[PDB]
DNA sequence: CCAGCGGCAGC
DNA sequence: GCTGCGCGCTGG
């Protein structure tokens, strides 16, 4: 029932949020790299790896060579696996106890995924702007 | 032309 | 605290 609105700064963040591990990997995706060069090759690594289900038994040099523009390739790539596997096999409350989350990848995740955007703190450029926006207008938006 | 820039883990 | 990872975009 929690839907986050969608604000005036676009972050890809309002339109994954129903899928907790997409919201997840777009974070790992813009981890030190512009949305507009990775958000079109996340969408190819959607197509290839639909779910954390098969994400999680790839082969980390196929996700590398879908990721190899972006930089961070090998890094990412051996990291994206291993996330979705934790994602799906370890007990967790809030992703930053996964490897690959943290503070940026956890406070998207309590500000879009579930409702408690209240309790967040962010220190990041574009979670600042959505998170600021959201104080100063969550009374108009029907929100609580 | 080319330096700065768009998180996280491991130590 | 500190460093390795790393491509393409950006803009003076
Ligand atoms: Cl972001
Ligand atoms: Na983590």
């Amino acid at each position: 029932k929690w839907t986050p609105p969608r604000s005036p700064f676009n972050l890809v963040q309002e339109t994954l949020f129903h899928d907790p591990w997409k919201l997840l990997i777009a974070t790992i995706f813009l981890n030190r790299t512009s949305g507009k060069m990775a958000i079109p090759v996340l969408w190819k690594f959607l197509e290839k790896y639909p779910s954390a289900e098969v994400a999680r038994t790839a082969d980390w040099r196929d996700v590398s060579e879908l990721l190899k523009p972006l930089g961070l390739y090998d890094l990412r790539a051996k990291t994206i696996v291993k996330f979705s596997d934790e994602y799906l096999t370890k007990q967790w409350k809030y992703p930053i106890e996964l490897h690959g989350i943290g503070k940026y990848g956890n406070d998207s995740y309590r500000i879009f995924c579930v409702n408690e955007w209240k309790q967040v703190h962010p220190e990041d450029h574009k979670l600042n702007k959505y998170h600021d926006w959201l104080w100063e207008n969550h009374e108009k938006l029907s929100l609580s």
